């Protein structure tokens, strides 16, 4: 008799390559993240991986063994169903070097984290680092450690990686964030890790209040091949909600929308359309709320939505006063020396006349400064912007040993 209802929370995986993020949330889900040809063909994530599983507790039997992901408590004695908590998802970001920009993406999706740590590995390491304080400055300070691996190292080993993981969250926001020992690939010890979850990221609250804002992180064309012209069905855009809520049969904008070439000229046009289908995953809905990745079906032409061509853009209501800015004005502060990087090294002051990279919301752009002073750049972007609220976190990378590095953080003023 459980409810068949969306995800109500966004619980990111993160972490340094081949830790064990997707075997861990296929641990969790049963669900392997990596649908596309070419990140099965590698061996690794490139775009953002998603799963999510239902949470249930048998309250007649002992914690941790008691948490559940599936209506059945025949696994610790009684024969009745267990108490249906919650339906969660995950966001499995890619834990590799040139893959950074879209881990950030994925931060502004999160609403707590997992940050895998191989224990089989040595601490810390870049990824490690990089991603961690990365959480730090998203605000997805929701945390839990977890220490894959733990199978092919003996409890001493364990302990010996755990002390260090203490010592280095020790005097940061992250010193009572707890670690979790678990094995993702030979399944040993995940109950402690569901409740792990329950007890640490909890389900956030939701202002319904707010004006319904999505982050676009991917789109595409439902249309299987040869389809005649008259069955095509309208593109699907995917994402996740932030604020407010979506419903059925709605007019909504695509922002900054649609590219167009004028002779040479490039402009931006908002892509106006109304949702003709929500769904989660395999199962469809009248709404669509916050937590979750969501697939919104539109009238638009499937040519429009092809291949994550939408991706960055944000998705609100028609009628919607949102800036689209070409130029925007950031309050930052600056990091104090290169997390991502393999050798320790400061980073330099924003110089004028700089290009640099800007994560804002989910959508990753470059820019040129045009004015820098102590705690405020301006910035003139190669593509726009929608700035749908003030105070937008966002994330400044420069390109260091050919390769964007993180160097430090902002908010977006209007
Ligand atoms: N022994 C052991 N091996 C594991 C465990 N988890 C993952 N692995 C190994 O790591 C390999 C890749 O793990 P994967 O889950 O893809 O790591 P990933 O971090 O998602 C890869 P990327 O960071 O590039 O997206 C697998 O072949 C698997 O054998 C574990 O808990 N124990
Ligand atoms: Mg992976």
């Amino acid at each position: 008799a459980w409810p068949k209802v969306q995800p109500e929370v966004n619980i990111g995986v993160v972490g340094h390559v081949d830790f064990g993020k997707t075997t861990l949330v296929q641990a969790i889900t049963g669900i392997w993240t990596s649908k596309h040809s070419e990140e099965l063909k590698r061996g690794m994530t490139i775009k953002l991986g998603y799963a999510e599983t239902n949470i249930g507790v048998c309250e007649s039997c002992k914690k941790p063994e008691a948490y559940v992901t599936e209506p059945s408590c025949k696994s610790c004695g009684s024969d009745d169903e267990p108490k249906f908590l919650r339906r969660i998802s995950f966001i499995d970001a890619p834990g590799h070097e040139v893959l950074m920009a879209t881990m950030l993406s994925g931060a502004a999706l999160m609403d707590g984290a997992i940050l895998v740590v191989a224990a089989n590995e040595p601490f810390p390491q870049p990824q490690t680092r990089e991603h961690f304080v990365a959480l730090g400055i998203i605000g997805v300070k929701n945390l839990i450690i977890v220490q894959n691996k733990v199978a092919v190292v003996s409890k001493e080993e364990a302990l010996s990686q755990y002390r260090q993981i203490k010592q280095f969250t020790k005097g940061t926001w992250a010193e009572n964030v707890p670690i979790i020992p678990v094995s993702a690939l030979h399944k040993i010890n995940i109950d402690s890790l569901i409740e792990g979850i329950e007890e640490y990221i909890k389900t956030p609250y939701r202002d319904l209040s707010q004006k319904p804002v999505m982050l676009v992180i991917r789109s595409f064309d439902v249309n299987k091949p040869g389809t005649q012209f008259n069955e095509l069905k309208g593109g699907v855009i995917g994402g996740s909600i932030i604020q407010g809520l979506f419903k059925v049969d709605q007019e909504i904008k695509v922002l900054p929308g649609l590219r167009v070439e004028k002779q040479g000229k490039v402009s931006y046009e908002p892509i106006f359309t109304k949702i003709s289908s929500i769904r989660f995953g395999d199962e469809e809905f009248k709404e669509a709320k916050p937590g979750g990745l969501v697939a919104i079906g539109t009238y638009l032409d499937p040519s429009l939505t092809k291949a994550d061509n939408l991706l960055g853009s944000i998705i609100t209501l028609a009628d919607a006063e949102v800036p689209v800015l070409w130029n925007i004005r950031i309050k930052y502060n600056l990091l104090e020396r290169v997390v991502g990087a393999k050798e320790m090294l400061k980073v330099d002051p924003i110089r004028a006349k700089e290009t640099l990279m800007l994560s804002v919301g989910s959508s990753t752009t470059l820019g040129i400064v045009t004015s820098v002073k102590k705690d405020e750049i301006e910035v003139e972007l190669r593509r726009p912007v929608a700035v749908w609220s003030n105070n937008i976190r966002t994330v400044i990378s420069r390109q260091i040993a050919g390769r964007w590095r993180m160097i430090g953080w902002g908010l977006v003023e209007i």
